[PDB]
């Protein structure tokens, strides 16, 4: 069984990464379509040994495809995802646009793959922010074991918007709580994915002068005590996570290792407070994390619903 | 009344900063003596409109001095402080060496000026780590008002070379740091011990994360405080404006004198307070703190 797939925003960095991930993950693609604006039309890419030509989204017949991956910015998704959906395409959307819609599932496949069933509400599934993906993958085993009462998290990214490959702010006027509109969005994404309005989330989204890749410092207040050693064991077993325990010798120092893996380290309890757990979570290639999450959604969608 | 003051480690950066702070604060100095090893002897500095020559510590008569400010490294304080103290000098030591000794006070004048009294034990007062000083001045009003149950703090260094490495997110995974058995570095534990000592409170839990990546302009700290009674971030923002030496910043662009910003409660948890603390010259902070101790010593003890 093979499926027709579109990538919208195919000439952008995430869109290009999506093609690479579909190939690397050996997704059962029959025909691949690459969509962009008129200015990008005619550009060529190689996928599974075949040539694919970018075409204008304005001329595209959506009846050709089963699933579309969108990564061309929120306003274009706002316009085009309803149109693809109406044609019977299931859109996996890598923008902020549909993440907060009550009727649209927001999915991290290691955490809430059950939510994918709700694709039939609107023919759209929302891909979360890489920051939220990273954190939720790392926290889920802890949540499952002992519960989570409160998360305090600091995220770090470049001031310039570059560094997303790693290989070369407005106060929220409604909440009036001192958190920025980005920070509140993380709260809402986190609570949605956990499907748990009782989890308190307190983010600080920090811009750093110069930074390649993305990092988060995470403190969690658990509902039952848990030893750092236990959570390190859990994370080591968990899929998609690479745990770094630290090196005593040069030969024990490791590189990033994975293509799109959640890199975890500095795992430790609050001193004399074992219902407090601390960890840092890193993504070297931010785009590959986002793209991979989107493809994992498509894999499960195809498996259980097609 | 004027006092004879020595600086040991005069040619080091902190030593030079101490000279500058003594001058800027108009400390009542009779004679300033500048001390170092054989090699640095003969070097000159300007102080209070005078040329002062660096001399060898090995040949120095300590009976000349009332107060000495030390910042030549831990082993040298270990060597010279008991020697100076025996000669009747009150030593204010900038190193970590004496900080954790039960009979030596560790003093931040805004927080625990009472502890200076314990200088009579061994004629030594310990100056805290520059990052601990920075944090404790910001937390003191909060501590006084509602108390503090738990502090979680991250300290950041200021801005293949180290410069480039400090820009790579993968280095936030601390593969090559040396950890004590509880998962924390010596450096981080020192912060724990200094905080509990200065607040004179063995019950305050302290959880420090001391990092060299990412880096910010100035010396930044991110603090979460778990209080003993709820307090509004607006109350807290009021207190910090009505405290001298602290400057408050609003706006979501922070980190961007001691500066304090992003002050907010944990959502629906008002006994949680979050804030950033940024110092422009954290080394000058340490020097200033040491000179402040010397000031209270002169005023209240001499």
């Amino acid at each position: 069984q093979q499926f027709n797939v579109a990538i919208f925003g195919a000439t952008g960095a995430v869109g290009e990464t999506m093609l690479e991930v579909l190939q690397e993950r050996e997704f059962p693609v029959d025909e691949l379509f690459l969509l962009a604006s008129e200015r990008s039309e005619g550009k060529t890419y190689r996928f599974n040994g075949k040539t694919v030509r970018v075409q204008n989204v304005e001329e595209f017949d959506w009846s050709q495809v089963h699933i579309a991956l969108f990564s061309a910015g929120g306003e274009l998704s706002a316009k085009w995802a309803p149109i693809a959906a109406e044609a019977g395409v299931v859109v996996i959307d890598n923008t902020s646009h549909f993440r907060y819609d009550y009727d649209i599932p927001l999915v991290v496949p290691e955490v809430n793959p059950e939510a994918i069933a709700e694709f039939r509400n609107r023919n759209i599934i929302a891909n979360p922010n890489c920051s939220t993906i990273q954190m939720l993958v790392a926290l889920k085993p802890i949540y499952d074991a002992v519960g989570i009462e409160r998360i305090n998290v600091t995220t770090y990214q470049s001031v310039s918007g570059a560094g997303k490959a790693g290989i070369d702010p407005q106060i929220d006027q409604f909440m009036d709580n001192g958190y920025t509109k980005e920070e509140m969005k993380m709260v809402w994404e986190t609570q949605k994915i956990f499907n748990d309005p009782s989890i308190m989330v307190n983010p600080t989204c920090v811009r750093v002068p110069v930074f390649y890749g993305h990092a988060e410092a995470v403190h969690v207040e658990t509902r039952a005590p848990i030893d750092a050693e236990q959570v390190m064991d859990m994370l080591e077993q968990t899929d998609g996570i690479e745990l770094f325990r630290g090196a005593d010798f040069p030969t024990q120092v490791r590189d990033a290792g994975g293509k799109d893996h959640v890199l975890v380290g500095r795992v430790r309890n609050d001193i004399s407070h074992h219902s407090g757990i601390n960890l840092w979570v890193v993504a070297d290639n931010v785009r590959k994390g986002a793209a991979t999450n989107a493809v994992q959604i498509a894999e499960l969608l195809v498996r259980d619903y097609f």
